[PDB]
């Protein structure tokens, strides 16, 4: 099936699912000359106070850490959503060293990796429903670049090391992803997709302009998981990310000036 690999990486992707080449596909290109500030964007709140997180996952592409959405504990709303949204998981994208790894990029610049804090939108009852729909999804993306040591993420650094392969799963409760978010929630959005097969064209992208900064030896550890099964040959996860795609007809807003 699908991967990062020269066999089955983005370049394939398309032949299984055609909508890779579609007119609103994810990562895009940020072009900080081009976005224009928008006022009637209304303020963006994200309320995490009650997230409830189950497990992380590594399913042989990233891993995920996955929530409990029954209800409206962790949503976010504003911004240039109508309604709310609930948080379902949240995973990264990296790369094999610091000059790459992000999704997006900004004037061009990679940064060394990409969380998603993926939400559906509560009007559609679940989450395979929201994916059926144009406004089914808001991702949350934020980038990281490496400097200080990012505490909020030690505690998903330290459990990596028990789901090195494909198909292990840990506990994961407790887990506060407020502990992720940058100082500042400026952001840019336009409509887009998943960045992942099956690549589905219903996410409102939501990426946050301020970084936030993760260290060497944190990032070095994501780096250290495997794409493959237990006891298979070791295909280290790293350069997990898709490469930007065409804007098409977007237009990318701004929530600041
Ligand atoms: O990377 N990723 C995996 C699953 C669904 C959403 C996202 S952002
Ligand atoms: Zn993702």
């Amino acid at each position: 099936h699908w991967g990062y690999g020269k066999h089955n990486g983005p370049e394939h992707w398309h032949k299984d699912f055609p909508i890779a080449k579609g007119e609103r596909q994810s990562p895009v290109d940020i072009d900080t000359h081009t976005a224009k500030y928008d006022p009637s964007l209304k303020p963006l709140s994200v309320s995490y106070d009650q997230a409830t997180s189950l497990r992380i996952l590594n399913n042989g592409h990233a891993f995920n850490v996955e929530f409990d959405d029954s209800q409206d504990k962790a949503v976010l709303k504003g911004g240039p959503l109508d309604g709310t949204y609930r948080l379902i998981q949240f995973d990264f994208h990296w790369g094999s060293l610091d000059g790459q790894g992000s999704e997006h990029t900004v004037d061009k610049k990679k940064y060394a990796a990409e969380l998603h804090l993926v939400h559906w939108n509560t009007k559609y009852g679940d989450f395979g429903k929201a994916v059926q729909q144009p406004d089914g999804l808001a991702v949350l993306g934020i980038f990281l670049k490496v400097g200080s040591a990012k505490p909020g993420l030690q505690k998903v650094v330290d459990v990596l090391d028990s789901i090195k392969t494909k198909g292990k799963s840990a506990d994961f409760t407790n887990f506060d992803p407020r502990g992720l978010l940058p100082e500042s929630l400026d952001y840019w959005t336009y409509p887009g997709s998943l960045t992942t097969p099956p690549l589905l064209e219903c996410v409102t992208w939501i990426v946050l302009k301020e970084p936030i900064s993760v260290s060497s030896e944190q990032v070095l550890k994501f780096r250290k998981l495997n794409f493959n099964g237990e006891g298979e040959p070791e295909e280290l996860m790293v350069d997990n990310w898709r490469p930007a795609q065409p804007l098409k007809n977007r237009q990318i807003k701004a929530s600041f000036k």
